[PDB]
């Protein structure tokens, strides 16, 4: 094995194969939706299959039509023109995404900034690229009283801010945040935006879920900030916009001199794109894009949709003694378990408590979720291990059968 | 700009965003099929749209339907059991395949040896892992007098042995052979065996054009000669198989020793590969594999189809006095340009004479073709540059758009 991949063999989806297997667990575990995508996204896919054209080579960056309607989409929300060749990048997922911005970016030696928990994915990509993670953890402040929310959840400006050296490269930012939940504030992301430009650092900005925000809350892009579209790389996904996550399409929304970088690894790599996912998902990019004002739109309707979603999980977790974190945003409901003592003590390995919470569940309460150490290094896990994470971007049957195994837990 | 990518921006294809524009022009320029794809292909994309899970994630090394497909069409080839999850690794492409070898098995300073011409995107991924790309020559033998072919180019045995050091990690082999046609050997394929064994390197094996051999030659993998399954990874490709080259998905074959290090690559990038389309290729293989023997299969239709087109282009060449080198595989034919007349000072660069002639040709005769310097190292153009690639996977209506002007070159 290359020395680039040195113990980066491990990953923690691969470790949850054996979880999900057996047939009659309830799996809210994985990111994996069983809602259906809407039927328009379905039927583009059909259309497109049956030209020719749109079964060949496309555009390596991206497929005209769907650069074109990103860059009509962005336009409006970032209120500045987006150039659809120079500005965009269509790769396989955001995963794609991520991994142009950091083997683009980041050299061996460069400090990159990572807060806990972090999509887990983050660590392996910085440290394949010789780069050093910084991470910070994010911490609780006191609730309102009534409710726990992801919104209980901050960082420490000071803390923070000795993070950066001079050899900072750059700071990595997910909001909607995966797994908590959290929407950062305006005021949040101005701490971070102060410091790239302070220190003349990049910013790399994980923004998949950003459709997905509930009341009260509102997805603010750090890449508008003043000082902030010049140095920002902001990603987003197809799986998470149309709920159609086995597309594996994402983008990368920044300035042309960043997107160039990045342009060059994946004309590198994998080049092109498939040609009718693409197509398909222009089509529906137009179709949205028309009735952006109208509850209709599936960027408001969805929301809408698991927000109701989201509540139900609050109640069934309270239920059961679990207590929940009520998410700002996202799709991921996380709930502290400490508080029912488990019947575990004799998973004999060295474990945190979380994975072992979870095996339990299944073996026992035929439920799975994630634990949220998988989602932290090293030094982290401790301060977390009492979490586990839950999925709510199911359809009412599977809720249901999620509902029934918790009125029959006591 | 991380410095992994240093002067990697150039990219040859990018730059051929030259005069293809010109809607009046017949391009047998890119590799850009236009004739229909198998019915059944498009069929079983439209099938799998309509499925809600196949519009989800799948396994991250391949669906599990398409690995099962592969290991079992592959297996039938290698006379062997192919494990189709730890030896079988679907990626995007085979772009995404050898980038996924390379990254995986390949550190800084190793050398890399890679035949001349090559397909372009092996010089620069090896010079991305930090590698020396080492360069040896195809050379021409004498002819059999009558007519010139791809078989008539071959390399020394004494030459490549020389190349072999204690720093070679490994070499790269293409047959069929982009872009001379060449149908690797039996003898060919055991010197460089003999080589990896006796030094202990790997062999890459480009084998996307496997089923595009014509009469009187045959595919053989050089994975399959004795030694060489354990150091050997074997790449194909969707988009030749079934001439479907928008659908960018191809796949890795070889030991788990050695499957295990692309996944690793593969995890810590893209992940996953598109469900829809794996879902359909998977449906589309069992349509073929169930019929091999019969010459309905498009693995034995479409070479068959090809051959017929392939004539016609040396007929086309000849008829208006470029040499034509007849391929034995594969869906390109080089040209030697240069016993024409062609006036040529009206450019006036030593930009090399290849890409000169197709400006030209492209201007004056409305017809686009690839020259043959831009698959070549700086040291080779000279000794290639006299000759030019054209592309024939192309519907009759374009063929005949094609004899219009070699009808009416004089
Ligand atoms: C020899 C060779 N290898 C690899 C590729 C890349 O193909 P894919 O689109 O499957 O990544 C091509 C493109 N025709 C090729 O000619
Ligand atoms: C699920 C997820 C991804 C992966 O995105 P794809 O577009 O499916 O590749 C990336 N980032 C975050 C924060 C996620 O939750
Ligand atoms: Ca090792
Ligand atoms: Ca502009
Ligand atoms: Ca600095
Ligand atoms: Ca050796």
């Amino acid at each position: 094995n290359a020395k680039r991949i040195e113990g980066l063999d491990s990953n923690v989806w691969v470790e949850f194969t054996k979880l999900a297997a057996d047939p009659s667990v309830v799996n809210l575990g994985q990111g994996f939706p069983d809602i259906s995508p809407p039927s328009y996204v379905k039927e583009e896919l059909s259309k497109a299959a049956f030209i020719d054209n749109m079964n060949q080579y496309t555009r390596g960056f991206g497929h005209p039509a769907l650069v074109k309607a990103l860059s009509c989409l962005y336009g409006k929300i970032y209120q500045r023109q987006i150039d659809p060749n120079e500005e965009i990048l269509v790769a396989v997922g955001a995963y794609g995404s991520l991994f142009n911005s950091i083997q683009g970016l980041v050299d061996p030696g460069d400090e990159v900034i990572i807060m806990v928990p972090f999509y887990d994915c983050y660590e392996p990509m910085v440290r394949m690229a010789g780069a050093v993670p910084v991470f910070i953890p994010l911490r609780s402040k006191p609730t309102d009283g009534m409710k726990w929310t992801s919104s209980d959840w901050t960082f420490d400006p000071r803390e923070l801010e000795s993070k950066f050296s001079s050899k900072t490269k750059a700071i990595i930012l997910n909001t909607p945040h995966n797994p908590l939940g959290k929407v950062y504030t305006r005021q949040e992301l101005q701490v971070i935006a102060d410091l790239c430009v302070k220190h003349d650092t990049l910013c790399i900005s994980d923004e998949v879920y950003e459709w997905l925000v509930y009341t009260g809350h509102t997805h603010v892009k750090i890449a508008t900030l003043p000082g902030m579209w010049e140095r920002t790389i902001t990603i987003g996904s197809a799986g998470k916009t149309f709920s159609v996550t086995g597309w594996k399409l994402g983008w990368s929304i920044g300035p042309a001199h960043l997107i160039k970088h990045l342009q060059t690894v994946q004309q590198n790599s994998f080049y092109t794109c498939a040609t009718p996912l693409q197509a398909a998902l222009a089509e529906a990019f137009w179709i949205d894009i028309k009735r952006m004002d109208d509850p209709e739109c599936y960027f408001n309707s969805l929301p809408k949709e698991l927000e109701v979603k989201r509540d139900r999980m609050v109640r069934l977790l309270n239920s059961v003694g679990l207590k929940p974190i009520v998410p700002d945003g996202g799709y991921f409901i996380i709930a502290d378990v400490s508080s029912l003592g488990a019947d575990l003590s004799d998973m004999n390995s060295d474990e945190p408590y979380d994975y072992k919470f979870v095996k339990w569940m299944t073996k026992h309460k035929k439920l799975t979720a994630i634990p949220v150490s998988a989602f932290c290094d090293s030094k982290s896990k401790p301060h977390f291990e009492k979490l586990v994470r839950f999925c709510f971007i199911k359809k009412d049957s599977t809720l249901d059968a999620a509902e029934e195994i918790f009125r029959a837990w006591n």
